[PDB]
C-alpha cells in the first residue's frame, strides 16, 4: 500500500486533449518528495505547438501523490497503490472557458504513470488565457471530503494577468481509488494549502518546468465544541 511510494518517487506523464478547437499533445518526466509534498516536472509540447492559448490553463492537469499528509490525515492517494486512482476534473472561469480533465494515476515499475486527456471549451477569444495574457497561479486552498465513493474537491484559484489583475476560475474534482472504498481509510474534512511556480519556459511555452509544494492540513485555529 502506502509503503510503494519512497521518500523519493518519478514520475512519467502523457497528455492528449482540445482546448476550443485545438488539439495537442505533451509529455513531462519528474521526480519529488511525496511524504514533504514537493515535486518538479519537465513537460514538453510534442503535438500542436506553440499552443494558441496559455500554458497555464493546463497547469494543474501535470499529481496527488505528491502531498504531504501531515498530523495524521489519512492518505487516500498513497493508500491507493498498487492499484492507483483517477481524478476527473471541471474547471469553470469567470470569462466562459470550461476545461474538463480526466486523469489516470498508475504505478509501473516502480515509476508513477500519469494519462490525463483534456477538454477545453468556449474560451473566448479575446481573453486572457486565447491572447496569453497571464503570468501563472496564486497560491490557494482545496477542500476535500468524502463524497461520491471516493473523495470530493472543491477551490477557487487566481490566474494573475499581464497588467496586474486577476482572472478567477472555480476547480470542482472527484478522486477515485481503484481499490475497494472498504479497503481504505478515510479522511475526515481536510485541506491542502498549494503553491505551484513556473520554473523555466522556452520555445513559446512548448517547454516548460514546474514545481509544486502541497501541504494538507486540519482546521488549526481553536474550537468551541471539540
Amino acid at each position: 500500500g502506502e509503503e510503494l511510494i519512497k521518500e523519493n518517487m518519478h514520475m512519467k506523464l502523457y497528455m492528449e486533449g482540445t482546448v476550443n478547437n485545438h488539439h495537442f499533445k505533451c509529455t513531462s518526466e519528474g521526480e519529488g518528495k511525496p511524504y514533504e509534498g514537493t515535486q518538479t516536472q519537465r513537460i514538453k509540447v510534442v503535438e500542436g505547438g506553440p499552443l494558441p492559448f496559455a500554458f497555464d490553463i493546463l497547469a494543474t492537469c501535470f499529481s496527488k501523490t505528491f502531498i504531504n499528509h501531515t498530523q495524521g490525515i489519512p492518505d487516500f492517494f498513497k493508500q491507493s497503490f498498487p492499484e492507483g486512482f483517477t481524478w476527473e476534473r471541471v474547471t469553470t472561469y469567470e470569462d466562459g472557458g470550461v476545461l474538463t480533465a480526466t486523469q489516470d494515476t498508475s504505478l509501473q515499475d516502480g515509476c508513477l504513470i500519469y494519462n490525463v486527456k483534456i477538454r477545453g471549451v468556449n474560451f473566448p477569444s479575446n481573453g486572457p488565457v486565447m491572447q496569453k495574457k497571464t503570468l501563472g497561479w496564486e497560491a490557494n486552498t482545496e477542500t476535500l471530503y468524502p463524497a461520491d465513493g471516493g473523495l470530493r474537491g472543491h477551490n477557487p484559484m487566481a490566474l494573475k494577468l499581464v497588467g496586474g489583475g486577476h482572472l478567477i476560475c472555480n476547480l470542482k474534482t472527484t478522486y477515485r481509488s481503484k481499490k475497494p472504498a472498504k479497503n481504505l481509510k478515510m479522511p475526515g474534512v481536510y485541506f491542502v494549502d498549494r503553491r505551484l511556480e513556473r520554473i523555466k519556459e522556452a520555445d513559446n511555452e512548448t517547454y516548460v518546468e514546474q514545481h509544486e509544494v502541497a501541504v494538507a492540513r486540519y482546521c488549526d485555529l481553536p474550537s468551541k465544541l471539540g
